[PDB]
């Protein structure tokens, strides 16, 4: 396989959402992706120990112990074999996931994703064993399982033969253009005429202007980090004066 | 139920990740959350159950056809009953989901989440039927199913009785420690083992402030840093190598 992924989670069977459905399922079948789970409860000191314990200093919730996690990671590294496995902890305190980040992660041989639960995992585990911390965004979820599946799904799309990933939002810093399909007219709304009767340069130009315009209206910060050209400044100026 | 959620998806089986697990599963059981799926493949009139069609203007991929989506939303809106249902489309082109956004969505009685597939859904469906578009972040996924579950999970945490946070009041969370006191030559900070609530309260606030400053200074700029916090953060900064 092109990419080996090992997931450290207390709910391995949640990962059926990506292993049984979509591109990730197809990539596993096609052999582009190997997906494996490692339950920390199977690695406790003895069968009478929980993965979690009480936080030192008080406060709400439970914290995940270092020993169950350290066991699961050791066993997962062993299964990675000769691959250079990057150990990622899914955390709201990590590097914000972006398409550029997804392209970087898609070049790795192996990835060991650590899906936290409760209030989090012990800092000494992160300090010792985690290579990088990643966030899917600025919000708090109950576990790192949906974030790990978000990472895996975004990365898998970029694997050769998995799917257009070179016609997307955040590829050239722009948002995508609108998409239209049959019928030509639906509920008093017709498909733009350029898509129906325009040539491949008219379509290329209308699609670029719509992408520029949508990015300007919704995600202005995206244009600040992406210096527009003279063609684009003209197409966007036209969009602004014509949006109504 | 406190919150009714209807999901329009071609893979309703994927939603077992939230219906069988955690807080969302617990909230369904506790009756705080009603979760339902509406497969557009059931609102199609052919032998192989088609939801996709070819895009106008050319280019790669398929676009999701209106009729299957029209059907599933109509049926979902009927099931919402007398609830004020907000129709959200999960899109990388929508409003970026943040904790403040999660707090706003948690005040709604009903939500109809539209989980797209392929290259997207027809713009005329979004223009006609969708109230707001939401993104989970600046990256592209193959479908709107993981994003819809991300929304539902973040919102459910804020439902009274479902369960301070890393994006609440500006700051990121402090580090967490548990048993043993010493592991592989690494000991838990002494403040945490001491037992003085004010010492712990101030150390924890300082570590949050410090972690936010180091990693997410942007969060701090858009925050009302008190005299207590300015002092604790100044101390965090000056007392590090
Ligand atoms: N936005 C996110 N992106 C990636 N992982 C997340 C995100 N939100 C929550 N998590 C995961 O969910 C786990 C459990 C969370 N309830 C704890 C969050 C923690 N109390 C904090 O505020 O940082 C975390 O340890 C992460 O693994
Ligand atoms: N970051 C995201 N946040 C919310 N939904 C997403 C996100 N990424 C992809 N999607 C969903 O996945 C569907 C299919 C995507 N492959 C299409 C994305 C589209 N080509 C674009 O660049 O905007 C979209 O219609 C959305 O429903
Ligand atoms: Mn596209
Ligand atoms: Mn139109
Ligand atoms: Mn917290
Ligand atoms: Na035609
Ligand atoms: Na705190």
């Amino acid at each position: 396989s092109m990419l080996w992924v090992g997931v450290v989670s207390i709910f391995p069977e949640m990962f059926r959402a990506i292993s049984d459905y979509g591109i990730t399922s197809r990539a596993v079948k096609q052999g582009l992706l190997t997906l494996t789970c490692w339950n920390p409860r199977v690695y406790t000191e003895d069968r009478h120990q929980t993965v979690d314990d009480r936080p030192f200093g008080g406060g709400p919730g439970m914290v995940m112990k270092i020993k169950p996690l350290e066991g699961a990671l050791a066993d997962a590294r062993q299964a990675a074999g000769g691959r250079k496995a990057k150990v990622i902890y899914l955390s709201p305190q990590g590097r914000q996931l972006t398409q550029a980040g997804v392209r970087e992660l898609a070049e790795e041989e192996a990835l060991i994703l650590i899906a936290g639960r409760y209030e989090g995992i012990d800092e000494r585990f992160i300090e010792e064993h985690v290579d990088e911390e990643w966030s899917i965004g600025d919000y708090v979820l109950s576990g790192g399982e949906l974030p790990a599946m978000v990472l895996v799904d975004a990365v898998t799309r970029l694997l050769p033969g998995a799917l257009s990933a070179e016609e997307d939002s955040f590829t050239d810093g722009l948002l995508d253009c609108p998409h239209y399909t049959r019928p030509e007219v639906y509920a008093d709304k017709r498909v733009p005429e350029v898509l129906l009767s325009g040539n491949h340069e008219h379509i290329r130009r209308w699609r670029l202007q719509q992408a520029l315009g949508r990015t300007w209206e919704r995600r202005a910060d995206l244009l600040d980090s992406r210096s527009l050209s003279g063609e684009e400044q003209k197409l966007l100026a036209e969009y602004i004066r014509q949006r109504d």
